[PDB]
């Protein structure tokens, strides 16, 4: 292909463990997740990678994956820009809810369509949320290129794109045409998202795309910026196709 | 009126080594990230709110800026490094032993050497054991100077002439826009910033030390000169300790 970039989604999180809806809450990494973040780098180094800017959302786990990620590569020095409009999928009132509980009481299938479907708006979370205040009331979302009030209280995967792709069109895309190796440090969503615009993934194809924490995936871009043929995990398939199991299995029992 | 924060990263294996290290890219080690996050925890009961960070395309610049926004729980504040702020070239002294040069060349040459104005280092030359990994790296191939018209030596006033287009381009104009900016750099690189907005003279410059791991105040006045004297955040005692510290790694037991 004529041009190639790297993304992927952030390491595990506490919440990660605990199997519990995050999205917007800015949950840390754990040490688990470090090392996740680590080994990107160091499968990146393996493969000559060098990168000339990074791209992150404002959710501190994704920064941290790229500066781990840099760190490795001995690149701590690559510019690093970051917005929210790659921050993960916005779930809403489901925010801090057990996956596993969810399927429990409500049905595997219906869990599965709230996770991967393009369309379904999750319930949108209100200021009696346990977790609205430590979100709204960051200051990292008073600066953001609209008003803290017209942020989403909650998206679907086709409300995610529609506010990440003005960002890819806008500030990664130009970079990327012109030759510059591009890294983004995103999440299971967000990185869906952006999959489905550059793969041209149907809306019912993309239901089925699962993403695992802390692997490398490698897009490969024509001219016109669309891939040619599906993204890459760089890695082991055998150990990355257990891990999409495993983040499948969370929403099973 | 306005204020800033500049500092000098924490300490590195050559710290204790007592070599100079300047240019080679050497990493913080325990002890230096540790002084980084206390750094962050000082700034954070000082409850500040960076809009920028600038640092030097050293690693252990950009580390510590890292855990000092980790501490703060600022990881999103957009962070731009650049070479014009990297530690003043020691040229072919890079890797010596402080004490052993006074040894060999006298107290009072090594004081000219480390702390005047105008003595330049030897140059450093292609057979120097550090040369290779510093002009080979790929961070100096892309910076606004060719990798050949970086200085292979600096005095304080060459590290000034480069420095000093950076902070007012890029830097003074945030200033007064009344944003709050942390500088993470070294320390002859702050010190000849601090020649600069303190009108500090060629012969008092020489006198000035400034302690590793110390948060540096220093408050501006409507054109950009200092207030008064840059101060030191926390412990006098232990401040002044540690810059004794420093002096007297250029004197013999």
């Amino acid at each position: 292909s004529k041009y190639k970039l790297i993304m992927l989604r952030h390491g595990e999180g506490a919440w990660n463990k605990e199997n519990r809806f995050c999205s917007w809450v800015d949950q840390k990494l754990n040490s688990e997740g470090m090392e996740e973040a680590r080994n990107c780098g160091k499968q990146l180094k393996a493969l000559n990678f060098e990168f000339d800017l990074v791209f992150t959302s404002v959710l501190n786990r994704s920064i941290h994956t790229a500066w781990l990620i840099l760190e490795e590569l001995g690149q701590e020095w690559v510019p690093v820009e970051s917005s929210w409009r790659l921050n993960e999928r916005h779930y809403g009132a489901l925010i801090g809810l057990n996956r596993e509980q969810m399927a429990l009481n409500h049905g595997e299938e219906q869990v599965r369509l709230w996770r991967r479907s393009y369309n379904v708006t999750p319930p949108p979370i209100e200021e009696s949320h346990p977790y609205y205040q430590e979100i709204y009331n960051d200051r990292r979302y008073k600066v953001c290129d609209v008003p803290l009030d017209q942020l989403p209280r909650s998206e679907s995967l086709k409300d995610v794109l529609e506010r990440l792709l003005p960002y890819w069109n806008e500030r990664i895309a130009p970079e990327v045409l012109r030759g510059k190796t591009i890294l983004i440090s995103a999440h299971g969503n967000s990185s869906r998202a952006l999959l489905k615009h550059l793969e041209g993934i149907s809306d019912e194809d993309i239901i089925n795309i699962t993403l695992p924490t802390g692997v490398p995936i490698l897009l490969e871009l024509d001219e016109n910026l669309r891939a040619v043929g599906p993204h890459q995990f760089l890695g082991d398939q055998e150990a990355i196709q257990a891990a999409i199991k495993k983040v499948e299995d969370q929403g099973k029992v």
